[PDB]
Order: structure tokens, then C-alpha cells, then sequence
């Protein structure tokens, strides 16, 4: 509709922004942290975002990765670059992310990969698109069958692979978290595990994979809402494997 | 040129075919494993760029994954589908390798990505290029500044991320062998590792990577060339840094 | 809703088969005759959405094989290419479109341009997408400053031009009718008119022109339909002045 | 090479800024000056361009098309946007030119279409490309079996259409000089003719077809060179044929 149509033609336009720097960045500095980095892209992206959703929605608010920071009933959830190091590198696996959220709820989500023109989203109650197409996760019962993905996590990724590889086909780690979390939606991995990482993160893979016909819960199994840290998306049908055994890689990582 | 031109029109011809089944593999037959497959599509598109390599190259030999075996002076060696896993699940990571052997020596290779559209190659004496440009190994110095990558093999896996992660920026499991390690050539990744591995799997990204200023060794540091069991793939610069983890992990296991 | 996601992934499907060939038809047969060769590719294309229509709406008229009727039927209208003499050429103006019409209106269309990686559909009261994002007519409400376009038609189109020439900004010929078309209804070009051609070949643009606000008219003036004997598609907004330079046009030559 | 390398990749980095605002110069913002608002384009893209090649080729001269009329050994004739009504209309056929002259000869010359992904060069003595691939002028013996292409030129578009529709087999209007003369060295068309437009913006598509063994003549039929101002783009095959068709229609003008 409306916002979904804005988000979908704004992050499509924002990403030539960054089909134009993409691998040639000079200016990279560590953000918030050590692992991760940011560049002048990453912010400029984002001004450029936030600049647009003020011009049509005044009265709302906005919240950033970095930057932006505001609450309010009526708020937009932007990550002007997920996998900046990808993106850096040169790889295609690097997204735009955008979410709307009303009265606590996400209404609507938008995945955007620049590089891979591959443009997933959903608004609760009209199901999960890619590219004006329907996608609906896997049917992939078990876990031999399946193909897996997680995020770079010391210590976790690791163990966790360690004990995965053995019972599935493939593991990815892929670089990009909001893409990783839409392609469960669109069937093109049956589950994505992400462990401590900021939960408005991945508003917007989350309402794509739930409208996809997911499944999305904490570490736990319990319901994913805002006061969750660790994530796990799925096609609904392997899930309690896949958190079992993330309980197991968890522990044994004490 | 002539040999590589026709391979580069070729593949990009065969990798149309593919796109039409891409992520829509009816069946998909267990070669040795549940993690080790292969379809009805891989032959099909094989059996394209055969009967095409026949008909210019009649007295040449012909070498693939399956199917066809042949040895001498002027060798062919192809991979009609490098990453079949990633191919049904609809992943974008999977190409057509190509490579012409020369009284050992490849002379030219191919990597082809249908669905992201990227062709890498080189010549043996002319670079390295990606879809008409050239490309050179990244200039990083640093493992800690690097991005590594790696297949999905049990046990060896879980262990080099372990070990890499700390060392390293971070560590990605793609799905092509022969474009993760073109990838190597094209400075999107600063290093790739192979444990357990065929020569149509990697012949066309030796000379890729080595047009590209890279440096090509099995596990060991010797100069490896139509196969070693081991590859590590790299710009030169961390490669003593990458076969001293390698080697650490593959004798933590033994 | 089931039918239009159905005809967004067939003919992105079909598409690539079309890529094959495209282009890469080589001189023996454009100069023996290519009508052959595109013939085969045409029945083969046709064949494959035959098949699936079969397999999903069993029930159902596809392209007359149960008759004609402009009233009381449900039908299938399929073009496998269209914009024929581009793909023999190499141009990247040529598509595949699919329509579903019930009593002689087109409920939906579907237009897909395989090189050119666009896809413009809609259903009957949903609007037009392209790619999954709206689209509408333009509003440039003056010939002056519109830009139109008109097929390659002996006759007919060189005087069109001699008209429309000082009457509007440009004329283009892009040798691809339904894609035409549909680029009416995303508001790339003002208006598009059609000299002696196959309803058919046009319906699934006609559907995306009327959705996307447009208006769609025989010579006459008439509301236009999937039987309709001419057309005038454009933004609604400078119709009546094509109609009457098209009839002046008519008027000149027969 | 060096300067070819530097072009392409130059060209193809400046295409996503274009992409930015391509089709994105609505209503809105088209009743608030939008001929401004392409020219802000322009000179950006424009600019981007200038530095790069001042920050690599220092004291060499740089005639930009909306620049001055420098002179000196080394030249480098850039145009940001041909192809601007299309541009600002929305259409894909738009592209930017860049050619390198030494000595009073063109020594390289890049088309680049953003919106297409198609990197059209040729260096002198290097032969033609597109994307890595080589190209070559078509096989097309007679006008009959001919598709021709010319601009939109009030008073001799129609005129052209007229005398040249009934003896060749179909003509085109796309609307990008550049891309179009290109396209005679890539064999989509077998011919182009250009009325009064300076050879700058032109040769880039000059050193295409040329080096794709097709031939390049003024109206008059003797080579093409600055004192030109009427071109005729074609594969050598049927170059007098179209120099005679076109003579006509200039007869016809005055």
C-alpha cells in the first residue's frame, strides 16, 4: 500500500547510492564496539532515508542504527547498511533495511539488496513479496534436508557449525542479517540463527519470515518480541531441532 | 580471444538454462550422502557445453565432475553446477566452470554466476577480468583486517572458524568453490580454503586468482596446480598467516 | 491473487528459456530463414505454459483450443514472444506476456521483458506493479511536451510522424508492442498506438494501462477490448488529440 | 588497458548516480523546474568523471560535453547523459559516452547504458566488446533483410521512415545516439543514420563500430571525420545502399 510502496521505491532508489561506493570506500572506522565497522556511506544512506520520511511523514519518528534515536507510536526502524562489511569488501550480500512500526507493532518490513536487485518485504495480513512475487518458507521437514545459516559469532558460530554440519546438508554465513532473515521467508534457507545482536535489527525480517509462513522465537522457543537478544527464524517445521541444539552450543560455550 | 571467448559466450549461454530451474529441482538424488547431491539439471547442462566443445575442439579432451573422464594435451574441464546445494535451494551462489588445459597447465578459466550475473576470468599471460574489467587480489596486509572464507566440510569446518575467528574480521561460507575463490582474484574476499577437493572445482580459479596477483598452494605452502587435495587460495600478502592456522586445525584433527 | 502470482513466476520462468536463444540465433539461419528456428523456440515457450496452465486450471480455454467467443468464456492469451525481429537482432525490446480473459475483458495480464529483467502486471481492480512496486500513467496533459510511440508499420508510421513531429517532444519505435504498451501504464512514454496488429498481442497491456489510470481505445473511440480491431493506449490525459491525428492519419492513407 | 580499464570502471561507477534519479523527476518536483533538476545531474555526474580523471591523468585536457572547447595532444570527450528525454521520461535507453583522443585520433571509446547493465568499448587495434565478450558488425547483406536505426529529427525522421520503410525489413527509434551507434558494432542493428549532431558526442560510438569491422561514413559516403555533421552507423554490408535511401530523403527536405 501506501507505506509499503514508499519503502519499497525509497530503498530501491537509495540503493544506487550505494552501488556506487560499493567496495571502494576509503573512509572505515570501527563503530560502537570492535568487531564491526561503519563508513561516511553508511551515514549518508541513512540521511538520505530519513531526509525523505520526514518530507511525507512529519509527525513520526525515526530510529537508526546509528544517529536518530526517537519512540513514539508511529516509528520507522532504518539500518542504512547491513553487512557494511561485505559492502566494504566488495560482496553482494549487504542490505538496506526499513520497518514500520505502529503502536508497538511492526506493520510492515523491507529488505533491499542493491547488488543482488532483490527487494523482499511484507505488511502484516497481505502476506511476504519478493520482487512482486508471493514467497512462503520451505516445507523442508528434517534436517538432512536442510540448509541452515547463522551469523559471525566468536564462539558461537564455530561450535555451532560444529555440531549443525554434522546433521544438515550446508551451513552459510552469508554476511548480511536482515537478508539472511527474509530469504528463510522466501524458502531459500530453512532456518537462520543470530545470537547476541540488537533486536531492532531485524524488525523487518522478522514480520517478512512471520508473513512468510515462519516461524520466529528467542533462543528459548518463547514468542520473539522487543525484549528478546538472541533470534531464531525458521520454516516452523524444523524448529525445535534447531533450538535444541542451540541450547546445546549456548551451554557448551558456557 | 578465441578459446575465451568462446568459453565466456558459452557459459553465459548455459546459464540461462539453469536459471529456469533455479530453486525449482523437482528431484535430487544423494551422490554418497545426504550432504553430498547432484540433479538431472547439472547433466543436462553439462551435455550443453560437451556437444558445444566437441563440435569446435572435435580431437580435444574433455573432462567433468561426472560423465566424462578424458586425459591429454588439450584438456577441458568442467563443473556445470559449482554449488548444486545452494542451486535447489534457490541461493544465488552457484556457477559454470570452465578451464582449458594445456599440457597441464590451464591456459584460460571461467567462472559464470547466472543469477548474479558475474563472469570472471583470465588468460594465462593477460589478467584477470570480471564482466570486461580487470581484477587484482585485495592489498591487505592484515589477517585481522581480512575476510576470509571456506567450504562446508564436517569436522575441518567448525574448527578453522574457531580458530580464524579471533584472527580474523570475519569468515563467510558461500557455496561456490569456483567463484569463492574467483572471488579471491576479484578482492572480495582476502583468502579461501579447500579441504578434500576436485580439479573442475577449482582449475578455472587458479588462473583467476594467479592472473589476479594471488598466490595458489595446496596446505603444505608447495605450488600446487591441476589439484593437491588441499588449496588455499590468497593475494600473497597473508598467505603464510592462513596455511599456519590451516595446518594448526587440520592437526588438531588428524 | 493465485492466478496473477501464478503468471508473475511462469513467464519469469519461460524468460530465461527465451535468453538461450537470444541473439545467439547465428547468421545461417537469419539468412536461410530464422523463421524456423524462432518457431521452435515460440512452440516450446508456449508448450511450457501450456503445461502449467493445464496442471493448475484444467477447466479453462487457453488460446481458443475451445474456441472464440467474446462473451460468456474464460480464456488464456499467450504470446511467447513478442517484439519477434528485436530478439532475432539482439535487441533487448522483446517480451512474453500471459492474460486471463473472462467474457471478453482481461481480468489480468502479465508483460516480461526477460533481458530487461521487467515484469509490469496487474489484476483486475488491484493497480499496476512493475516489479513489485506501482505504477500510473503520467501526467504530462500536453502533446507538446509528451513523448509517444508507434510501431514500425508501412504507411501508417511515417506519416504518424510527419504529424505527431512538430505536434509532440518525440516519437519512439521500440519494436515491441506489448511492452509498449505496458510502458504506458508505468508512464515511460505518454501514449502508444497500434496499426493492424493481434488484439491478443496487446491484451495483457491493456489491463496494466487501464489499472495503472490510463485509457485504452479503438480508432473509433471506443473503450477497447481484447477483440478490439485497433488501439490507442495513453495517459488519459491527451487521448482525444491521438485519436484525432491517428484518424487524420487513417483518413490520408486508406 | 590503463585508460580503457579506468574508463569502464569510471562509467560504471557514475551509472548508479544516474540510476539514483532515473524515471525520478516527478510531477512534483517538474512544476518547480525539472530541466534544472536533470542539469544538477549532469554536472554532478559530470564532475565525478572530471576529478577522476584529472586524480589519475593530470595534465591532460578534458572537453566535456557541457564543458569547454579545450584543445592539446591528449583529450578526454566525455557526455554525462545522452539519452536525456529518455532519461527524464523513464525510459532505459540512455547511456554515458566517454572517448580518449590522442593526437587527433580517438584511441578508445566506452558506452555505457546504466539502466541496461551494458558496457559497450574498443580499443584501437584491440577490437570490440560488450561486457568481456567480443562484438562484430552483422552479417546483413541486403536492406531487406535489414533493421535500421535514425533519431528523432523533425522534417527528416518522417521522411526517412517513409523512403526507407518499404525497402528495409524494419527501423527503430530508440533515442541514445551513442548507445544506438554502438549497437551497429554490437549487430543489433545492421545500420544508424544521425542528422546534424556534433561528432563529439559521437565518437565513442565512432572507435565501437569501427573496431567490430563495420564502417562509418558522412552522408556523402567518404570516412567520418570532425568537418562531419550527418553520419551513417552500418556493418559495411549495405553502407552504399543506405547513403544512397538517405541522399533521397535529403533531397526531399531541400
Amino acid at each position: 500500500m501506501d507505506r509499503l510502496d514508499f519503502s519499497i521505491k525509497l530503498l530501491r532508489k537509495v540503493g544506487h547510492l550505494l552501488m556506487i561506493h560499493w567496495g571502494r570506500v576509503d573512509n572505515v572506522e570501527k563503530k560502537t564496539g570492535f568487531k564491526d565497522i561503519v563508513t561516511e556511506i553508511d551515514r549518508e544512506a541513512q540521511r538520505m532515508i530519513v531526509d525523505e520520511i520526514r518530507k511525507f511523514f512529519p509527525d513520526e519518528n525515526i530510529m537508526a542504527e546509528e544517529g536518530i534515536f526517537e519512540k513514539g507510536d508511529r516509528l520507522w526502524i532504518i539500518d542504512p547498511i547491513d553487512g557494511t562489511i561485505n559492502f566494504v569488501h566488495g560482496l553482494p550480500n549487504f542490505s538496506i533495511s526499513l520497518a514500520y512500526v505502529e503502536n508497538g507493532e511492526v506493520k510492515l518490513g523491507v529488505v533491499h539488496a542493491p547488488a543482488l536487485n532483490e527487494t523482499l518485504y511484507a505488511e502484516e495480513g497481505s502476506g511476504a513479496f519478493f520482487n512482486g512475487e508471493r514467497i512462503r518458507v520451505s516445507e523442508n521437514a528434517s534436517l538432512e534436508e536442510c540448509v541452515g545459516s547463522t551469523g559471525s559469532y566468536v564462539d558461537f558460530t564455530g561450535k555451532f557449525i560444529e555440531r549443525m554440519e554434522k546433521r544438515t546438508r550446508r551451513i552459510r554465513i552469508l554476511g548480511s542479517a536482515a537478508l539472511n532473515a527474509a530469504y528463510v521467508g522466501a524458502g531459500r534457507v530453512d532456518f537462520f540463527v543470530t545470537w547476541r545482536i540488537n533486536p531492532w535489527d531485524i524488525a523487518a525480517g522478522l514480520i517478512i519470515v512471520k508473513e512468510a509462513g515462519g516461524m520466529v522465537t528467542d533462543f528459548s522457543g518463547k514468542e520473539a518480541n522487543a525484549f528478546s537478544k538472541n533470534f531464531i527464524f525458521s520454516n516452523g517445521l524444523i524448529h525445535d531441532e534447531v533450538v535444541k541444539v542451540v541450547n546445546e552450543v549456548v551451554e557448551e560455550i558456557g
